[PDB]
């Protein structure tokens, strides 16, 4: 039967993971690969070549989402889609996102070796970017596929990176958005245009490893939000301005960072998280009192309302701190505040069947990280396959998933794609 | 007499201040000009051109201290020296340092127009750098002039900037330190090689302005120190690492910054200051928990012992915070910890006499900022002339001293140089 015939080239997949990690602005073992940069362009070509070698028909949309299709026996039907991203935040690992892209191509190669003949077409999606590094916008590609008019409008009119390079200029530099007359609405997919969407991904947590399980069947994705905060003071000479006359924007930021921690812990749930991953002082000189501070805050919960309470408290603390410190709260912006998504019940059932037929132990579990799957769920039934990762590490170079774990995930992906294709 | 004949080109001096401010990595009205960068080189050339126009013998030492001498009638005597710096910390003003360099050149021209005949030679010094911006080392030039073997060794062996450019490579890109067999001891001046050293400088405080006085005669310089601190944690994924398992280096840094403020305030003296001017997070991504944080701390007091107590407490707090946060205190480095200095009493005498002869009001006062004068005081009798500045502002673009105030400082400098030269 099909399950018993599935064979992955595990060392070969690992070789591709290692090769792709070479396209990086950080020295190995770290990876940095930001949307539309030269390293991103080289990684795209590498992946598109693999898609072509796998016999896929390759196309790209206006923002550089890349699609590789294996035409089915009934090609007019909504296809079964799978994929992930290949961008990497500064000094991160080689497996986040990449496993679900290279592993999806390997799943196609695995199904072909087994002589599987899809009824519904299978389509692999390389999402143009999932990480918010360049423009502050996470899942830029999938948010657009899911039809966000507000994002399309923003990308055309206002969005720039930290070097004031516009989204359009950056996209065009990479070979995309070459139609001046496109409001980017051309990227939008109709609801139901895919029968289902699957994403293979490392767990980014220690659960599967700690429990000794092979596969996680994802049931939902937690609700993510991000905030940008700026404080402004008078600054001046660190040696000469006596303490009673100061309004130190850096100390306001320090206090807000600690308040973020406090409000997260106030939720009384271990599922609530909040982080200050960016805190910048201006002018940023040892002997200059900071006159501006900038914080970027990530906060999430499986419960949307509980997360929103944290956000409201953070805003209250930012105002209280500004008044006490005598600084201006010059910016408090909610960059995104998104709902959680539920995986489709029939997709979950097929994934769990797949794991069982492959003799792979599994559990149903929630994803704490967000993924392109979060937005694809607005377009079609969605599910995710988690594989174990070492100590749960992710977003750091110690991130690791074994060749066998990756192959197990690929086999589950192949078998779930096959079940959905032959609905 | 000499005093009544002194005449400054006030608008011309202002014009040169404005021109020099154009050599900047920050857009007007802010100035950024860092040691050995292209902007620094351009500004050095501008000043050397002015020195040559004033008829001075111009020479440079191995690190780029620039000397401009007017030969006296008795040239073998130790010369009377004056000068300042022209480097500028990020987003600062146009007057800090620059007034005492361009004003020193104007003082020579003032004396020449009056037909002054020096006995002792007069020498203007453009110190290669006073600001710690590039290498974390303040007064790099004058520390070397004052014979710091420890500094000379570090500069040749370990010192690099934040882009990992070595001191030697940076120096060489600007045309300095080209001799491979110089251990930089060639820069050292013998004690007593100058008869005296004077620095004209904006007050960087509101005292002269608030009291309606023309000139500050500086009697002492406060004791400066700086610390470099790093915390190390595990970092990881901002969404997936639950709060109980974190060791957030960013929150360690936040807590240490607030502790700095606390320990400064505990001194019970208004003369004590401390600042966290630099606080950086690594990797510095919104969705990555900081695994490293870096603080640069400035702390000073007129009383050295009180200053040292703040430092000891800051180090105790850093260890306590590291243990509580479960992070590693991976670096705690006292970059410098320098004693205060006293101005020479006969230099003070001549300066106060000069101000009175020019019908200028004056008061005795302390410098809270540090200056090259702090280290020149190790080589020779030292003094400083303060001029008033708007609202006391410094290290920001609102920094301002009027053409008349600068001219007053120049005349006091001219007359004080003349008294010292003829002594
Ligand atoms: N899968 C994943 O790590 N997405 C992240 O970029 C995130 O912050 O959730
Ligand atoms: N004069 C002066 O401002 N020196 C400064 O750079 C300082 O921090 O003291
Ligand atoms: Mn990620
Ligand atoms: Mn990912
Ligand atoms: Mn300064
Ligand atoms: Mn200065």
């Amino acid at each position: 039967n099909l399950a018993s015939s599935l064979s992955v080239d595990a060392p070969g997949l690992q070789n591709q993971i290692d090769e792709l990690s070479s396209f990086s602005d950080a020295p190995s073992p770290s990876v940095t690969r930001v949307l539309y940069t030269d390293k991103d362009v080289s990684a795209r070509r590498y992946v598109k070549n693999l898609m072509a070698l796998a016999g896929l028909t390759v196309r790209e949309d206006a923002v550089g989402n890349i699609f590789g299709k294996w035409d089915g026996l009934e090609p007019n039907l909504p296809a079964v889609a799978t994929g992930s991203h290949i961008d990497a935040i500064p000094y991160s690992g080689k497996y986040d996102g990449v496993v679900g892209v290279l592993g999806a191509i390997e799943a196609i190669n695995v199904l072909k070796r087994s002589g599987f003949k899809p009824k519904r077409s299978l389509e692999i999606i390389l999402f143009t970017s999932a990480e918010p590094t360049r423009f502050g916008i996470s899942c830029l590609g999938s948010r657009l596929l899911a039809g966000s008019k507000e994002l399309a409008e923003a990308l055309k009119t206002t969005v720039v990176d930290g070097q004031n390079v516009s989204f359009i200029e950056a996209a065009r530099s990479a070979g995309y958005a070459e139609d001046k007359d496109d409001d980017l609405s051309s990227v939008f997919l109709k609801k139901g245009s895919y029968f289902a969407f699957l994403e293979l991904h490392i767990e980014q947590g220690p659960i599967l490893e700690d429990e000794g399980l092979d596969i996680g069947v994802v049931t939902a994705i937690a609700a993510p939000a991000s905030l940008k905060v700026e404080f402004e003071g008078n600054g001046g000479h660190a040696g000469a301005v006596l303490m009673p006359y100061r309004n130190d924007a850096g100390l306001a930021a320090a206090e807000l960072a600690l308040a973020v921690e406090k409000h997260v812990l106030e939720s009384e749930s271990i599922d609530t998280v909040g982080t200050v991953g960016i805190l910048e002082l201006h002018p940023g000189a040892i002997n200059s009192i900071p006159s501006k501070s900038h914080l970027e805050i990530d906060t999430r919960d499986i419960d949307e309302a509980r997360r929103n309470t944290v956000i409201k408290k953070i805003q209250e603390s930012a105002n209280t701190i500004a008044k006490k410190r005598k600084v201006k709260l010059s910016e408090f912006k909610i960059v995104n505040q998104d709902p959680p998504a539920l995986s489709d019940k029939l997709v979950i059932k097929k994934m769990a069947e797949a794991a069982t037929e492959l003799n792979l132990s599994h559990k149903m579990m929630i994803s704490r990280a967000y993924h392109d799957s979060l937005f694809m769920a607005r377009i079609s039934p969605m599910g995710m396959i988690f594989i174990p990762c070492y100590k749960g590490y992710s977003h750091k170079p110690e991130e690791y998933s074994s060749p066998e774990d990756m192959a197990n995930g690929v086999k589950v992906l192949s078998l779930t794609l096959a079940k959905l294709s032959l609905d």
